[PDB]
Parts: structure tokens; C-alpha cells; sequence
């Protein structure tokens, strides 16, 4: 539990600072700056639920079904928001670094509020089912009490497939295309900043892959076990549960790392932070 709490403190501190710095600007904010601020807000909301998940996984849900509905809606909204914002940041980087000559602007701040509102609204509509269905069941298989759905198993499979194909696959493909072309362009440029650019892009892509792929791999394993492709047994189910726990831990680790890998490495944001601390 100590590592859980330590993860909590860093996550709150890191994202809170990023949101604080970006909200201390008296003028327009670049598109990527807006996306980063929204991502920081989403990640703060998402990490607010860490103690709940830890307690639930440790002993049992004891907060009732209403707190389930609220927390599940919170988590789904923030999760989808984080995924889609990480995809939108990469798309903005692509448009600004690959088509840079075709999108030149002589210092007007291109407003991007439309995409942010669309993302948030779509996330809310995606998370809708949590407000209605998520509750607390008394299982007979584990003799425990957790927060789960009450859909038909086919409905559970449909929801899992939707999660897989709208939270991992599409963002991942967008990121891959955008960042691969960014690398391709940067390796054919001339300057002393292309080096750190490629290194940071590669680090970001590797972090995303090796922090998200495990959980969705486990989700696909569960889908397969519910689709008849794999055989259900006590040992396999226990291993799936262990994988669930560890992969969720890794996901929270990524959520805590996000501020470092996206905000604190930029000279712009570091100058902003130092100026704000001076004030
Ligand atoms: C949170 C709750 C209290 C309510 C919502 C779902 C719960 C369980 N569940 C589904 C395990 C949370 C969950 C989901 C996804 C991730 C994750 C995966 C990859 C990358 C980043 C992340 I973040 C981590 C945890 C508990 C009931």
C-alpha cells in the first residue's frame, strides 16, 4: 500500500503542477498546450480514484452501488479522454512538423476548443452505460463483493470489444502513423534539435506501448475466454486476475509518468514553470 500511496502523491503533484503552470498564462495557449492542459485535468481526475481501486482490489467494495456508478463514470470518462488526447497531441505534432510548410501562421493562436469539446462529449457519451448499469454484485465464485456489470455476457463481450477498438487500437494506430512520419521527416532535416526530437518521440511511443499494451492484451485474453476460443479453468482464471491487477498498476504508473514525459521535458514549459515560481 505504501507504493500505492507514493504513486498517488506523485501523480497529484505532477499533474497539478502542469495544470497550474498552463493556467498561469495571460495570453493564448498553443494547440499542444491546450491538449496538454486537458490531459493533465483528465489524469488528475483519473488518479483521484486510485485509493478506491486499491481498496476494492485488496478487500472488497464497501461504499455501495451509488459510489460505484459515480466512480465508474469518472474513470471511463477520464480514461477515454486521456487516450483521445494522447492521440490528438500526436496528430497536432504531425500536422506541425510534417506539413509545417503548409500550415505556417504568422503568430495567430489557432483555437482548438472545438476538438476538445468534441472529445469530452464523446467520452461522456461513451461512459453513459456506467451511470445506469455498474453496480455491486455478490458473487458465488469468489465469495467476495466487487463492482461489476449486470449486462448479458454477450453485452459484456460487446463492451469489451468497444473498449479494445476505441481506447487502444485507434489511438495506437494514429500515434504510430504520426510519430513514424515525424521520425522520417526529422531524420532528413538539418539542425541540432532533431536529435532530442527523435529521442523524445521514440521514448514517448515506447512508453505508451509498454504501458498500455499489457492491459488490453489481458482484455483480449478475457474476450477470447468468453468467446469459446480459450478454455476456462481455475488456474487460467486466477492468472487472468493476476494479470489484470499488475497491468492496472502499470497503467497507473503511466498516468503518473505522463507529466514528466509530455510537459517537463519541453524548454517552453520549463521556462514557464520557472517564471511562475519566480512570481
Ligand atoms: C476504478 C474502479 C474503482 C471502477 C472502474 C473500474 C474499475 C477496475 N478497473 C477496470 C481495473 C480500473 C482500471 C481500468 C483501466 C486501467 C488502465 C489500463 C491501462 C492503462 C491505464 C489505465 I488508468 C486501470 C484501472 C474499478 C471500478
Amino acid at each position: 500500500p505504501a507504493l500505492y500511496s507514493l504513486l498517488f502523491l506523485l501523480g497529484l503533484l505532477g499533474n497539478g503542477a502542469v495544470a497550474a503552470v498552463l493556467l498561469s498564462r495571460r495570453t493564448a495557449l498553443s494547440s499542444t498546450d491546450t491538449f496538454l492542459l486537458h490531459l493533465a485535468v483528465a489524469d488528475t481526475l483519473l488518479v483521484l480514484t486510485l485509493p478506491l481501486w486499491a481498496v476494492d482490489a485488496a478487500v472488497q467494495w464497501v461504499f455501495g452501488s451509488g459510489l460505484c456508478k459515480v466512480a465508474g463514470a469518472l474513470f471511463n470518462i477520464n480514461f477515454y479522454a486521456g487516450a483521445l488526447l494522447l492521440a490528438c497531441i500526436s496528430f497536432d505534432r504531425y500536422l506541425n512538423i510534417v506539413h509545417a510548410t503548409q500550415l505556417y501562421r504568422r503568430g495567430p493562436p489557432a483555437r482548438v476548443t472545438l476538438t476538445c469539446l468534441a472529445v469530452w462529449g464523446l467520452c461522456l457519451l461513451f461512459a453513459l452505460p456506467d451511470f445506469i448499469f455498474l453496480s455491486a454484485h455478490h458473487d458465488e465464485r469468489l465469495n467476495a463483493t466487487h463492482c461489476q456489470y449486470n449486462f448479458p455476457q454477450v453485452g459484456r463481450t460487446a463492451l469489451r470489444v468497444l473498449q479494445l477498438v476505441a481506447g487502444f487500437l485507434l489511438p495506437l494506430l494514429v500515434m504510430a502513423y504520426c510519430y513514424a512520419h515525424i521520425l522520417a521527416v526529422l531524420l532528413v532535416s538539418r539542425g541540432q534539435r532533431r536529435l532530442r526530437a527523435m529521442r523524445l518521440v521514440v521514448v514517448v511511443v515506447v512508453a505508451f506501448a509498454l504501458c498500455w499494451t499489457p492491459y488490453h492484451l489481458v482484455v483480449l485474453v478475457d474476450i477470447l475466454m468468453d468467446l469459446g476460443a480459450l478454455a476456462r479453468n481455475c488456474g487460467r482464471e486466477s492468472r487472468v486476475d493476476v494479470a489484470k491487477s499488475v497491468t492496472s498498476g502499470l497503467g497507473y504508473m503511466h498516468c503518473c509518468l505522463n507529466p514528466l514525459l509530455y510537459a517537463f521535458v519541453g524548454v517552453k514549459f520549463r521556462e514557464r514553470m520557472w517564471m511562475l515560481l519566480l512570481r
